[PDB]
C-alpha cells in the first residue's frame, strides 16, 4: 500500500526509546531492499544523521550481522549509475562490520560516501559524508528485522524462527560462543507463509546440463551423485541471480556441482570466481 | 480465415523427423495436417511419422477419427468436406495389433483418389496432404502433443521446483535443440508450510562436527566469511513427518552430502548407516 497515502519518514530511536532528528525508512528501490537513511540536510534536518547510523551499525552487530552492502541512495547517483557494482560505496562485494567499533565503521562508511559526486566517482574524498543511502543485508527481506533495528528492541540470539535467513544469521552469531546442550522442540510449529519465487524454464536447465557433460563448470571435478533415473546431479545457477532482474537464458546459466554453487552465493573469494566464469565460458554474457 | 502452427513430428527421443505438418484449421476443420511425401523426397518418412501419431492419439484416449484429403487440387476440384473424406462410415476407428498397420489401412483409403477426385480402381499415391480431424477437440496443446510427443508436455515452465525437476530429469534422455527462455520471467506469490527452527539446536550441531561431515569425511567447501566452517545442518526425520528439532534427529553436512540423502534412491540407505556411525541420534 504505497499510493494514494503520502508515506510519513520514520525516525531511528536512541537506547532510550526516545526518536532522533534522523529520517529513515524501509522499501525497495531499483533492486536493492533495505533501511533507507535519509541525508544530513541544510539548515539541520537530520541532525542525529551520525549517531543515528552509529546505533544502526551497533544493532545490526548484536543481532548476528556480519556483513553488509551499502548503497549510495541520492537521487543523482541512481541517475548518473545505473548498475549495483558501481552505486555501491565500497570496494569488494561486502562490508564487514566484525572489525571495529560502529563509530569506526561510520566514520569509514561516511567518508566512503565523500568519493561520490553527482556525475559520478570522485579522485579524492572530498565529497559531503552525509548523503541519502540504502544498507542491504544480503538474504533479508523482512521489513521486521529493520523495524526493530529502528526500534531499538532486538530479538535474543536463542530466539526461535520460521525466517532462515533470520535463523542463520542468529547461528552464525552462536557459533562463537560456547552453548551446552539445547533440549529443542518435540513438536515443533508448522505455520503457513507466502513466498516469492520465479516461474523457471525446464529447456533452459536441461539444455546446461547436458552442455556441462555433468561436469561442474567452475571446479574441474564431475558430479557427486546419480540420480534414481540415473542422470547426473549438478544444480543450475544464475550468475547474475533472478531477484536482482536477471535473465533466465542460457547465455546466464551455469552447471554447479552443490558446493560450487554453494561458494558463489557466500565465499569471501566469491567475486574472484564469478569474474573467471565470464571468461572461461564464451557464452556467459553479462 | 485460415489459422496455422507450423512443426515437424518428432520421434520419442525427441528428434525432428522429416514429415512437416502443421495445427490449422482449414474449411472449418480443425486439426494436424501432416504435409505430403513430395515428388522429389519431401518429407521422406512420412509413414514412420504418422505411426507415432497413431500411437500417441491411442495413448491420449483418442480412438475415432476423421481423415479429410487437403491437397489444393483437391480442395479446388473436390467441392464438399464428405467427398474429400477418405474412409467409407463416419470415423476411421484406430484399433489394430500395431500403430503401422492401422496406418496401412488408414493409407489403404487415400490410393482411392487422383488429383481431380474419386478413382474407381484405386491406382493412387498412399501418402498425400491429409487433414487428422478429432470434432470436439480445439486444443494446440493437445496437437502438439501429438507431434511432439511428451517433449512438449516436459517443456511448460513452471514455479512447482518439485514438477520442474520431474521434467528436467526426463528432458536429459531427449536430445534437444537451443531454448532461448525469457528475458523477464514472472514472480509468482505462492503459499508455502514452514516450520519455526531452534537456533541452538542448528549452531550446537554446527560446533561438534567441527567442520568435518558426519558420512563423508571431507572439510568444509569454503571457509565462510568470518572464518565460520560452510556446512548445513539436516533434519534425519524431516520436520513434515513429525521429526523433532533436536540434537538427536540433526546432521552436519556439505552440500553434496545434504543433496545425496534428499534426491538419490540410495539415500534411503545413507541415513542407516547414520544411526550407525553417529550414536548420539535417536528414532
Ligand atoms: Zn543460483
Ligand atoms: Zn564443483
Ligand atoms: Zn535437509
Ligand atoms: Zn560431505
Amino acid at each position: 500500500g504505497h499510493h494514494h497515502h503520502h508515506h510519513e519518514f520514520m525516525h531511528v530511536f536512541d537506547n532510550n526509546g526516545i526518536e532522533l532528528k534522523a529520517e529513515c525508512s524501509i522499501g525497495e528501490e531499483d533492486g536493492v531492499y533495505g533501511l533507507i537513511l535519509e541525508s544530513w540536510g541544510p539548515g539541520d534536518r537530520n541532525k542525529d544523521y551520525n549517531i543515528a547510523l552509529d546505533y544502526i551499525i551497533e544493532r545490526l552487530v548484536d543481532s548476528g550481522v556480519s556483513q553488509v552492502v551499502v548503497y549510495l541512495a541520492s537521487s543523482s547517483v541512481r541517475k548518473h549509475m545505473h548498475s549495483l557494482d558501481e552505486r555501491k560505496i565500497h570496494p569488494g562485494e561486502y562490508f564487514t562490520l566484525i572489525g571495529n567499533s560502529p563509530r569506526d565503521i561510520r566514520l569509514k562508511m561516511c567518508g566512503y560516501q565523500a568519493y561520490f559526486s553527482r556525475t559520478g566517482r570522485k579522485e579524492i574524498p572530498s565529497g559531503n559524508r552525509t548523503k541519502r543511502i540504502l544498507i542491504n543485508v544480503p538474504g533479508i527481506y523482512s521489513d521486521s528485522f529493520w523495524a526493530s533495528i529502528i526500534r531499538g528492541e532486538l530479538s535474543e540470539l536463542s530466539q526461535p524462527t520460521d525466517d532462515e535467513s533470520l535463523l542463520n544469521m542468529r547461528v552464525s552469531k552462536l557459533i562463537k560462543k560456547t552453548l551446552s546442550q539445547p533440549e529443542g522442540s518435540r513438536k515443533p510449529v508448522e505455520v503457513e507463509r507466502l513466498q516469492k519465487v520465479y516461474v523457471r524454464d525446464p529447456m533452459v536447465e536441461a539444455w546446461i546440463l547436458q552442455q556441462s557433460k555433468g561436469i561442474c563448470e567452475n571446479c574441474g571435478k564431475n558430479a557427486p551423485f546419480y540420480l534414481n533415473d540415473g542422470n547426473p546431479y549438478l544444480e543450475v545457477h544464475h550468475v547474475i541471480p533472478l531477484s536482482s532482474g536477471g535473465a533466465d537464458t542460457t547465455d546466464n546459466c551455469v552447471a554447479l556441482c552443490p558446493n560450487c554453487h554453494r561458494e558463489l552465493h557466500y565465499s569471501k573469494n566469491a567475486k574472484e570466481l564469478i569474474e573467471m566464469l565470464y571468461v572461461n565460458i564464451n557464452r556467459l554474457q553479462k
